[PDB]
């Protein structure tokens, strides 16, 4: 619902004469770019109620669960699913546990099924004869996606994790004698996206884009992409996500108009460098 899958415990795991009961959030995800949220109740939240509940992992979302054999060992949630956003806060609180809730955005594309756990549990409280309930969230991702329209600047200079970043985009940069500038083509519903360099500095993408008509006018005023198309989604913005310096977009269907636009990056160079380098990247929307 709204591109966001909620389990929230918070009203589900109070200690009750029939306790424990498992109480478990199945989440079933085959879309593009959902958002996961997972709300735990914490120790000391209410007076009682909560006094031996605990999380697993305790690095959540970062580190989740996965059943091997019979048993649910702790694995990166970032290697099991590449380009997933995990961003450090939650309203300005950090993204653990500790602090109620956890988030973490799915990416564009998911190539295998992948199924991975997070544990809040309160079975362990009692209170007179009530125990309180394990929570359970189950997080089954379907393949889904196809490449994503956009660009992976890509660490190698010529042609596990190396092959997700050469399969993710349409368009692949490496390091050397690049002569083909990134251009992101899309059309009115479709998903962009760019894995920026590893050794990148800054980029005015997507918040200064500039427009221009055949030629570019240097001086032209700037603008953001939400800005520019309204209703536009940008995701890990901050590019703070942990991992990959990656963003998407996502271009509405609403918006049938066409823009040419650029940005450009900066890439870490020698401190003995006098002069530094911006290069352009290429945006078009509904390009006719
Ligand atoms: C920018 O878009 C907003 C919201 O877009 C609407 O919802 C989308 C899901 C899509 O279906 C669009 O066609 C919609 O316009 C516009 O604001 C709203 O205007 C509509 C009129 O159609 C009205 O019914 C809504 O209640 C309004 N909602 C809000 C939050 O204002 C807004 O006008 C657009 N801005 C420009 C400059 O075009």
């Amino acid at each position: 619902t709204n591109k966001e899958y909620v389990c929230d415990f918070t009203d589900q795991l109070k200690p009750t004469e029939s306790g424990p009961k498992v109480k478990k959030c199945e989440v079933k995800v085959n879309e593009p770019l959902i958002k996961v949220k997972i709300i735990c109740p914490l120790k000391g939240s209410v007076e009682k109620l909560y006094d031996n509940i605990e999380y697993v992992p305790k690095k959540s979302p970062y580190v989740v669960l996965t059943k091997e054999e019979t048993k649910l060992k702790e694995k990166l949630l970032s290697k099991l699913i590449y380009g997933l956003l995990i961003s450090p806060t939650v309203n300005e609180k950090e993204n653990n546990f500790k602090e109620g809730v956890i988030e973490f955005t799915l990416p564009p594309v998911v190539h295998k099924a992948t199924v991975f756990y997070f544990i809040c549990d309160n079975s362990k409280t009692e209170d007179d004869n009530k125990k309180g309930n394990r929570g359970i969230v189950e997080v089954y991702v379907e393949p889904y996606g196809n490449k994503i329209n956009g660009c992976a600047f890509l660490d190698e200079d010529e042609e596990n994790e190396k092959i997700k970043m050469k399969t993710f985009f349409t368009q692949n940069i490496y390091k050397k004698n690049n002569i083909y500038p990134c251009y992101m083509k899309l059309y009115s519903g479709d998903i962009g996206g760019i894995l920026f360099p590893k050794n990148i500095k800054s980029t005015t993408c997507f918040e200064e884009m500039i427009p221009y008509n055949k030629e570019i006018k240097w001086n032209k005023e700037n603008k953001s992409l939400g800005n520019l198309v309204n209703n536009s989604v940008v995701y890990n913005k901050e590019m703070n996500a942990k991992y990959f310096n990656v963003q998407y977009v996502h271009i509405p269907t609403s918006y049938k108009d066409t823009l040419n636009l650029f940005c450009s990056i900066i890439l870490k160079e020698e401190e003995s460098n006098l002069i530094s380098t911006s290069y352009l990247v290429y945006v078009s929307i509904n390009e006719e």
